């Protein structure tokens, strides 16, 4: 500071560390095909929640199925991103008129397809003075067997009903109908021109590939993958379809080779061919792949049906993450939510096939059905188990999202100390919880950053430089007992 | 790694030994006349299976 | 200094050091046809961007797959030129008119073809006061189709959209349209008269071989080659359709041999013969060539297509380049995005191709796609890798760059002890990175300049002299065990 003027002067110090917080490890992200809702990624925390925002799946799509395992097993938070073969912009659409006949509001339909046309949007008036109450339905069967659409009584009840009461055409109120009616799972609204709406009945009219998949980037818009890659809590990625689709298990673990923040779940096909010449699809270290198709109850027909497993095992993953941490192994777990599987394993080829890469889901007699093996796609020996992986890119963004504050800062030894502390108080505490491995804090890491990691080249130029130097813990996958006489 | 717009760089190093894993020794393969099955070879883990 | 008055005197000296930064090295250059978009080079750091400024290939190229097989393995920036067969001038315009009819602007298309025809400019009048809007649409397909092109929501969806609200005929404000309307991609403006335009919609009408490939040198206008001349940040150029058009390898090495500081990628033609009898094109240490072609998915048909796959490897070398450093071989990767290869290599055929200096790319079984092999096209013994060349360019330029202050400075031994401290700095930077071989710095480099290097003529006529030898460091091709029983 510049002592000018005689006077009394208050200053603040920066301290001698900045705590360094965790980043969230169990939400996930599924794609695929639903009979409503939006095409922008959405959270959900629950599966009635995902019912009441999109539906059913068709007959050629299995994601429905694939949330319902996810929360079965113990998931907590799934991004959902909708793909739809439909135009953007193949929306139904509406119109509200005046008392003399103009056009005073816009509705439009939360979504593309053929769905909004099943959409009535009814407008009555209320018992007190300038106000009226509007009520959106909707139906998810015939149009044709519906008998009274506007009584307080439709022949088939609707499948999705909402009701708003207090509405006003005052654009300065807080009960303004365009403001009210924004928290709506089936339509939005638009203003138009000064007026109250009369009251009646009304219908909204006039209404897959890789490229799809991909999704839409354009500077107000975002579908597919594209979407994904600007929300940065995902951790988990998988698409349960991804064996109809040519070309996308490539896009997936590109994507998350990309960013590097995420993992790939894959599934095998449901005839992946004989045993002795099975091998997985990519060598990447950011994907697992599991094996074989499991069995469940199908809600529309009460038979069993053959569904690949991976949202049971995203699930498990999320389950793991909250209970155990990060470095825990996701398996020797059971599978909830699930009648059979498709075929049984002996262990006799579960040791042609483990060695290289491919983990199964086998049933034990005594214990139930479980996941028995650990281990990813990646043939470096240094990337072979898949916690290792995990802890690695927990570490990384978390190092990378809470160290901001350092940029332009001096580069000498205040800088140096203070960041040293921080990334030492995060390792000893990642330590403390059985994620690193020592009897001591010399056996477990190690940060650097000081006059042994910059030269003067260094300084010149603007660099800081810090070394860190970490040892992961691993599984037991062989438990071994050597058993004799002597002593 | 090359370094042109001001922020934070996180980058991973190879270490210091690669571990190295044993191979399978004790599979075998037998050649012969049969009744059925297909010409192409099979992994068989039990006599049943043979029967089949 | 002098000293004529009496009083207080501070002086500035010049230190005994000065830093050398180093230049980029993972810049890419394309070439090739597009449907829109000027015919300037431009940067492009996305494959949205690079969508929205150019479009998509016409049936005779193969650039949006290169690019998109470029940005899929990990590359970082791109520099696009785009080559027409149509005359420069050969562009789409228009005019705006004022209240009573007269011409007080002009619209035309950023660059030159028949898609100009397409665009539709609508003007419409603001809320406020001395104040109006303009649209600018673009469709892709027919336009005997589009029904209602002014209206909001137009038959067909429109590909392009641009809307720009609070505009001003006042060419002192900073709401004036004339620089408003200077960021889009696809018209340009300019103010002829005074005015305000009425409302209403209106069209643009009125609208290869190696000699567009070479581009057009004039005083103010720069294509093809010659206006990547004029961009120093470019570090390895590549043409994806080089073998349709005869005569384009050697203006492209001939084109990096004269710059001297870049780098040029070459790929096979899709039937190249029988295989003792391949040879590569050219001779030259500043190429690389690469064999076979590789299979996509096409995003217009949905099935395979048959590529060149010289984009996929420009991706590879900017993404090594980015996590390893340019002394890093890049051949034992992984390439992302594709399906197939044309054919499979085995080892017995590479054994007649690796000595010629021809690049494979192979399948393993358990491994996946990879390029296997780091070799140049040269015939001296001393540039036989690739990794050697590309360090030698990053070094060459670096000092040619930070080096200008030093021309015009006293001849004696200040300036001599400076210029080598600084060559020394940057030198012992590039060897603790691991580009430099040697357990010690006099086994890695040396640098001299003094009275060793220069004599009494070299003084008398101006010239200072500096010695640098270097060691680089070589990858490993053949890894050999010699296992015996002895000890």
């Amino acid at each position: 500071s510049e002592y000018q003027s005689p006077g009394v002067y208050v200053e603040e110090v920066q301290s001698g560390s900045k705590s360094v917080e965790g980043v969230s490890t169990s939400t996930a992200g599924f794609l695929g095909q639903t009979e409503r809702g939006p095409v922008e990624p959405r959270l959900v925390t629950n599966y009635a929640d995902f019912e009441r925002l999109y539906g059913a799946s068709p007959k050629s799509s299995d994601l429905d199925a694939a949330v319902d395992g996810f929360f079965k097993n113990g998931g907590s938070r799934c991004f959902i991103g909708r793909v739809s073969g439909a135009d953007i912009d193949d929306v139904a659409t509406g119109i509200l008129a005046d008392d003399e006949g103009n056009e005073i509001a816009e509705v439009e339909a939360n979504g593309p397809g053929q769905w909004g046309e099943s959409v009535a949007v009814i407008v009555e008036d209320s018992q007190y003075p300038n106000q009226f109450d509007i009520t959106v339905r909707y139906w998810s069967g015939d149009l044709e067997a519906v008998s009274k659409p506007h009584g307080d009584r439709p022949d088939p009840s609707p499948d999705v009903e909402e009701v708003y009461d207090g509405l006003s055409a005052d654009p300065e109120a807080s009960n303004f109908y365009e403001k009210q009616l924004e928290s709506s799972v089936l339509v939005d609204i638009e203003y138009k021109d000064d007026g109250t709406p009369v009251d009646g009945l009304t219908w909204l009219h006039r209404d897959v590939t890789l490229k799809d998949y991909e999704g839409v980037n354009k500077p107000g818009l975002r579908t597919g993958l594209a979407g994904f890659k600007a929300i940065d809590e995902i951790s988990m990625v998988c698409a349960p379809d991804e064996n109809d689709i040519d070309g996308l298990t490539d896009s997936i673990v590109a994507h998350c080779e990309n960013m590097g923040d995420r993992f790939a779940i894959l599934q095998s096909p449901q005839n992946p061919g004989p045993v002795s010449e099975m091998e997985t699809p990519v060598d990447s270290s950011y994907a697992a792949y599991y094996y074989p198709w499991v069995n469940v109850l199908d809600p529309v027909t009460n038979r069993e049906k053959l569904v690949p497993p991976g949202g049971h095992i995203a699930g498990i993953y999320s389950r793991t993450d909250q209970e155990h941490g990060v470095h825990k192994a996701p398996a020797n777990e059971t599978l909830r939510g699930i009648v059979g599987l498709q075929h049984n394993i002996t262990k006799g080829e579960q040791d042609v096939l483990n060695p290289k890469g491919i983990n199964c889901i086998r049933s034990f007699q005594g214990r139930g059905i479980r996941v028995w093996g650990a281990r990813t796609t990646s043939s470096d020996p240094e990337w072979k188990y898949l916690n290792v992986r995990r802890l690695f890119l927990f570490i990384e963004q978390s190092i990378q999202e809470g160290t901001q504050w350092a940029v332009f800062e001096p580069n000498e030894q205040d800088t140096w100390g203070r960041i040293r502390q921080s990334v030492t108080n995060f390792l000893r505490t990642v330590w403390r919880n059985g994620g690193l491995q020592g009897q001591s804090e010399d056996d477990a890491f190690y940060v650097k950053c000081g006059e042994e990691t910059m030269s003067e080249d260094d300084i010149d130029n603007g660099r800081l430089i810090v070394e860190i130097g970490v040892a992961p813990v691993k599984p037991a996958e062989f438990v071994i007992f050597r058993i004799s006489q002597d002593t």
